[PDB]
């Protein structure tokens, strides 16, 4: 009956849509429309595509990170099982490709193909580093973030620019915003004090503050011992936070974010200014200010 | 030095490739070019896409069925972990789409999307029945197989048809070959345990016959899910053997209806020795 089969195939995806989300990709797309001025018919398809693909990748991320909860609620594969979530999220990917084909543009699929290939390289490296106990350098981590986060950012803005007269190069600004967002999340996860606490330590992932501490003081192995343990001991995680403070990694992260915030303002002005985008950067910058 | 990233991302996929296995999709697609006469440069790209999608779907299936072994060796996620295999397989999916774009044909991506959506609908039904222990009927299983297995055969011949003037209908033969190859794999895995797959809810052609050969009022189970609502007294393996014997004969008549194809006939006859 087709409508029946699509219903059971989208069930894990529909569960995730009800969970609390931030929709930052929507808020960044609307800010970039200040320049691009994309007609509303194409713009809605673009936004649906982007959030479709972003929501499907969250389903996959939670499996790949062994997450237990998502925003306070049980994770999707805890309820529907790993096999259903994989097939559902993967099915959504190709529903997104099907929707991209409705934009009626020869370059749209090429963009889709490139950006999804970028996101899988980013996510793959991040997984590989964690699963093979290989701590990346700061440069390597930044290069990976540009792919993992720049993937969907670049898909949205790139597709918009296909239907815009504004042809200026927005890729440097997008790279700054990709780093800014990811490192700000790394900082919040650890520098924060019901609510989850340092779940990146429990997930054993190398984040920006832990990477700095590892290479800053290689004589010590404290952070490695905690990440390898992949434990949920609150006290062990608290001791990791105390270490990153004395080593000065939280300050290093704040200075990195402040420098990124300043580059974003300089890059936004070069592109002609964008009060919506500027206001958004400032509001997110208070966290480390 | 940046191509190392690509080697890392394809480690689980390359492990399954190295595993000794028949390349039916390749020889089948080469035998179909006896009719379609695709230029060899385009045929090679089509073959690569097909085997890419095939081996990537195998990495995912083994997770989705909790398989322990493939081609006699441990499953890739038992070596590289489930996270790496999911990413690797999905990466190959979009490397396959990128390779399709090199065919330089406006209709290729539309065909790629349609078949990929068909495959995930077949794989999703297979998972749903297994999770709810609602064994499918023979009819339901065969409809599911024509998507989960024909979807890939249909991509290969469909793309070949984009570069050919041959306009004869090959869909009946493809449906026959798809059912044939699937039931043959079902027979081989269970022939040289029944209770294991049954206890675990793994539904295949021989076990489907075992369930529905008796009263089998599995409507209590079907009333618990979005589902709703096997003849002569013979063994399940023998029923599978007769079904396969019928499919081989149907394939021969359909090949003869298309003027003949000695390589295709030889491929079927060779694969048919499994149940004879």
């Amino acid at each position: 009956t087709q409508e029946t089969v699509q219903r059971i195939l989208l069930e894990p995806y529909k569960y995730l849509l009800q969970l609390p989300g931030k929709q930052v990709r929507t808020k960044l797309s609307q800010a970039f429309n200040h320049w691009l001025k994309v007609p509303e018919d194409k713009l809605q398809i673009i936004i649906e595509v982007t959030e479709m693909l972003h929501n499907a990748s969250l389903l996959i991320d939670d499996i790949e990170d062994n997450s237990k909860l998502r925003r306070g609620f049980p994770v999707a594969h805890s309820i529907y099982g790993i096999p259903s979530v994989i097939n559902s999220a993967n099915y959504v990917y190709f529903l997104g490709l099907e929707k991209v084909l409705t934009l009626d543009h020869q370059d749209a699929v090429k963009l889709f193909t490139r950006q999804l290939l970028e996101l899988h390289q980013g996510q793959g490296l991040d997984i590989y580093w964690r699963d093979n106990y290989t701590c990346p350098t700061e440069e390597e981590y930044k290069a990976m973030v540009l792919q993992k986060t720049g993937g969907l950012f670049g898909l949205a803005v790139g597709l918009m620019q296909l239907f815009s007269d504004y042809k200026e190069d927005l890729k440097p600004l997008l790279n700054t915003l990709g780093l800014f967002f990811q490192i700000r999340d790394d900082y919040a996860n650890l520098h924060s004090k019901n609510k989850s606490f340092c779940e990146d330590l429990t997930e054993g992932k190398f984040s920006f503050p832990t990477i700095h501490a590892i290479w800053s003081r290689p004589e010590s192995t404290q952070v490695q011992n905690i990440l390898r343990q992949r434990t949920e001991n609150i006290d062990i995680k608290k001791d990791c936070v105390h270490y990153l403070e004395d080593v000065g990694s939280f300050e290093y992260t704040r200075n990195t974010l402040k420098e990124l915030e300043a580059k974003a303002y300089k890059q936004i002005d070069a592109r002609g200014g964008n009060p919506e985008l500027v206001a958004l950067v400032k509001h997110l910058s208070k966290m480390f200010k």
